[PDB]
């Protein structure tokens, strides 16, 4: 068995290996990459996403989200308070202001310690989930706006056409902005490209151990767990690496830098934070191996988790017994 300890693997494809996206995902899995839940891909030196980032300041962040924490330093939830619209140029200036800028630090480990010590005492503002793309249309390799669609994958594997579209999203971050513990909708894959700026640190639980994280979360967030049997799908709960280690939860960590891709695999729980002003682009995708995960994925039906129009058909076709109850939740 490849990668039996479930370590995060790092890949360096050549320019020729970077041509066929599906083929390279399958290659990574043949080496055991999916057992970690997350892999890093460093593009060949000949590749570029676009020519420059000098002309992005007029993009609008229509609803910046202030991430307000409750709890204790290592076990907390966050809620999102909507703020007035601002451009990317205005957001970058805000991220770099004395109130929000990254503190002095010696290395990524020092900054990680500062994050877990001090995150709850501040409320950073995240420009998350903006529909759009920063890839140049002439970039033909690993262009997140030109991947095969999940709807076409389901049709190819199972035989019928479904409605729906999926397109990429942009995330403009600042110091301490946080993504909570979650798997993707319907336990899909995701791919994330860090276009510009300061790093993004990731934590991940191997898919084979995801239930261990779920059990700990129910113990640590007892009211939330009573309200919804899949409450991690609300994307609001944080648990620190120290607390995970105290409870014996298997996990790994890695820092992503500008110019690097991260792929999350089906049922790979992940969480993390931004080091400073940055911009990432992300999209969900599927492969033939995803189908059995989609068939078994848990659902939030309590009302909290977001309406995503494309998920309707995935539940309808893969989980017909659950569809009626799930639909009432939407
Ligand atoms: C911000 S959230 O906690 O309300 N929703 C999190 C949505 N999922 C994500 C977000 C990131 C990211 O921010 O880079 C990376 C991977 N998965
Ligand atoms: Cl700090
Ligand atoms: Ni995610
Ligand atoms: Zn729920």
């Amino acid at each position: 068995a490849q990668n039996p300890n479930c370590n995060i693997m790092i890949f360096h494809p050549t320019k020729e290996e970077f041509n066929d996206f599906d083929k390279y995902i399958a290659y990574m899995e043949s080496q055991g990459a999916h057992r970690a839940g997350l892999a890093k891909i460093i593009p060949p030196k000949e590749w570029k996403a676009r020519e420059t980032y000098d002309n992005i300041s007029e993009i609008l962040i229509a609803t910046p989200l202030q991430q307000v924490a409750s709890g204790r330093a290592g076990v907390f939830t966050q809620y999102h308070k909507k703020k007035k619209a601002m451009t990317v140029g205005e957001y970058r200036h805000l991220a770099n202001s004395k109130k929000y800028q990254t503190p002095p630090h010696q290395n990524f480990e020092d900054l990680e310690r500062k994050y877990w010590k001090n995150r709850i005492y501040n409320s950073p503002i995240y420009g998350a989930d903006i529909s759009g793309s920063l890839f140049d249309e002439n970039t033909k390799q690993w262009n997140l706006g030109h991947l095969g669609t999940i709807q076409d994958l389901l049709e190819k594997e199972c035989g019928v056409v479904i409605e729906g579209v999926n397109t990429p999203y942009l995330y403009f971050g600042m110091w301490k902005t946080t993504f909570a513990w979650h798997t993707e909708d319907m336990d899909l894959y995701s791919i994330n490209y860090l276009h510009l700026g300061e790093p993004k640190t990731w934590y991940v639980v191997p898919p084979e151990h995801g239930q261990r994280l779920e059990r700990l979360a129910r113990e640590l967030f007892p009211g939330s767990s009573r309200g919804c049997g899949a409450f991690l799908r609300h994307k609001v709960a944080l648990i620190s690496p120290t607390v995970l280690k105290e409870n014996g939860i298997p996990f790994n960590r890695i820092t992503q830098e500008a110019g690097e891709f991260m792929v999350t695999f089906p049922y790979g729980y992940h969480a993390g934070f931004n080091h400073g002003f940055n911009c990432a682009e992300a999209i969900n995708f599927a492969t033939p191996r995803w189908i059995d995960y989609g068939k078994m994925a848990s659902q939030c039906s309590c009302g909290e988790a977001r309406v995503t129009f494309s998920m309707d058909a995935f539940v309808r076709i893969l989980q017909p017994e659950r569809y009626d109850l799930w639909k009432r939740g939407q």
